[PDB]
DNA sequence: GGTAGATCCTGAC
DNA sequence: TCAGGACTAC
């Protein structure tokens, strides 16, 4: 999920699961408990802990309890359910978080790529993951003065400078590319050469394109099909490690 | 320090 | 064979 379906699982769960108490943790794939490192131990504390709060950082869910908060990122495929511990859980369940109302949280994740992190609340936001994450894309901490810092600073493309989560929080590779489309910027293009114009308008189209699916694609998944906008056939390549998507018509 | 590289894991090739 | 988000070593 993106930051937007993120922002959903966030407003949707909590009535889901605020005010219930933790009765016990079940954890089926430990790799995913990140800290504590050991799973026996990031278990144990959650238990007789309520669940008072849900807020979103970038594409992470934090869940506030009584004393901790628990950090949670679904990479590609991860996802949350609220059901109850009399059904048989679906396939690929990792992690499941028992409540003393017999229900359950549970995690899924067929990659199992997710990550989870429990800390006393106070620290939470000053340890990984959550330590040197960026402004989020829609707050006023993100504005196009922040985006030209980071842009003349840096040898690397405007690409990766949007996909670094410590320039904007949680900017995923989709939206990155339909930005850059919107803004008529080449992916590949070094983040130093881009005008001052160039910042502001691409600030414009990250803040609109993310905004608006908060609440039709260009580029992203289109190769080989007719830009939408010039008829060009939209091409793909790798810039920065990751599928990149652009009209060479459209962009420059 | 800035930056590339390595990394996980498995469905879809 | 390999893409995909967010500690290590060049
Ligand atoms: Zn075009």
């Amino acid at each position: 999920p993106q930051l937007p379906e993120v922002e959903t699982i966030r407003r949707t769960l909590l009535p889901l699961i605020v005010g219930k108490t933790i009765e016990d943790v079940r954890i089926f794939w430990p790799n995913i408990i990140r800290h504590p490192r050991d799973s026996e131990a990031f278990a144990a504390r959650m238990i007789g802990q309520t669940v008072r709060g849900l807020e979103r950082r970038g594409k992470f869910l934090k869940f506030l309890l009584d004393r901790d908060a628990l950090i949670s990122h679904l990479r590609m495929e991860g996802r949350y359910a609220v059901a109850s511990a009399l059904e048989p859980l679906e396939p690929h369940t990792h992690v499941v978080f028992c409540f003393t109302d017999g229900s359950e949280l549970r995690y899924r994740d067929v990659r199992k790529f997710g990550t989870m992190h429990v800390y006393a609340k106070e620290e939470a936001d000053r340890r990984p993951p959550l330590a040197e994450l960026g402004p989020e894309p829609l707050s006023p901490a993100f504005s196009p003065a922040v985006l030209a810092e980071r842009a003349v600073k840096t040898k690397r493309s405007v690409k990766a400078l949007l996909l670094d989560c410590t320039v904007v929080a949680g900017f995923g590779n989709i939206y990155v590319d339909e930005s850059l489309f919107r803004a008529g910027i080449l992916p590949g293009r070094p983040a130093a050469s881009l005008s001052s114009k160039e910042i502001e308008r691409l600030h414009e189209e990250m803040v609109a394109t993310i905004g608006e699916a908060v609440m039709h694609l260009y580029v992203y998944g289109r190769q080989g099909n007719p830009c939408k906008r010039c008829g060009t056939p939209i091409e793909k390549t790798v810039v920065a490690g990751r599928g990149t998507h652009y009209c060479p018509r459209c962009q420059r």
